[PDB]
């Protein structure tokens, strides 16, 4: 069943002209749309119905989207509107160029610190809205953080996200990122899946000596085993870490491959 080359809705009736692949998620396929009357270029999300066949996983997407349309912040994945014809249903988001913070760990392995400090801030203050307007992420990672022409970080993908465990389990997630941003592995890693979750449950992880103290520190905090005694979300900001070294307010594309100079 072919994806149509232009994408039309009953709503705003605007044509979206299917351009480049993007890449695949699961069920879903990412494609460069073009608004066909204003040239402006988004992110399509594209699920066909018979993936959707059940009316239980009809529901996860509709609650996502429903958490999605409401966000409107610098740091979270613009929605734009979604929609559907009869085989497959369209979500119109954000385009991040720079793919996601993921590709950039992967080519990087461990980054420096004063970069590690631009990525967190700006990705706890996106969590930080979300935070303030009852929302819980629950699945942040690497490859949620994506990544614009300005590497900006952007949050997206809610497919696991609720509105009101809860708000401290996003602030778990955030301290495995830092882990993994200034290591170049992440905190839990093992070749098997049930081990993971041993590893997660005793809480089992080892910050080489050779990590600064004081984000070391932030870290343990971050990972601690007891929920209520992680740092909150505006607490973070503020923490030693972020006021002690050097802090750049922009990062340029070559980040993505080498560390700045
Ligand atoms: C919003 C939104 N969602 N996606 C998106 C959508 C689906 Cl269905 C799949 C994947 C995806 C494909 C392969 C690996 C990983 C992923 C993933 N991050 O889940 C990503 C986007 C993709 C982009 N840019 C492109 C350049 C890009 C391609 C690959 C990775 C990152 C960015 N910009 C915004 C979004």
């Amino acid at each position: 069943k072919e994806i149509p080359d232009v994408l039309v809705d009953p709503r705003t009736m605007k044509r979206y002209m299917r351009g480049r692949f993007l890449g695949k998620g699961g069920f879903a396929k990412c494609y460069e749309i073009t608004d066909m009357d204003t040239k402006e270029v988004f992110a399509g999300k594209v699920v066909p119905k018979s993936m959707l066949l059940k009316p239980h996983q009809k529901e996860k997407m509709s609650t996502e989207i429903a958490i999605h349309k409401s966000l409107d912040n610098p740091h979270v994945v613009g929605f734009h509107g979604f929609f559907e014809d009869d085989d497959f249903v369209y979500v119109v988001l954000e385009i991040c160029r720079r793919r996601s913070l993921l590709e950039l760990h992967k080519r990087r392995k461990a980054v420096t610190e004063p970069e590690a400090r631009y990525f967190m801030r700006q990705t706890i203050q996106g969590v930080q809205y979300l935070h303030n307007n009852r929302v819980i992420h629950r699945d942040l990672k690497l490859g949620n953080l994506f990544l614009n022409d300005d590497m900006d970080v952007k949050i997206g993908d809610f497919g696991l996200a609720t509105k009101i465990h809860s708000f401290e389990v996003d602030i778990w997630s955030l301290g495995c990122i830092l882990y993994t941003l200034l290591v170049g592995k992440p905190p839990f890693e093992t070749s098997c899946l049930k081990e993971t979750y041993i590893r997660i449950k005793k809480n089992e992880y080892s910050v080489p000596r050779h990590i600064n103290p004081v984000a070391s520190a932030l870290i343990r905090r971050m990972l601690h085993a007891d929920p209520t005694l992680r740092p909150s979300v505006a607490e973070l900001l503020t923490d030693e870490f972020f006021t002690s070294g050097y802090a750049p307010m922009r990062l340029p594309t070559s980040c993505l491959t080498v560390p700045p100079r």
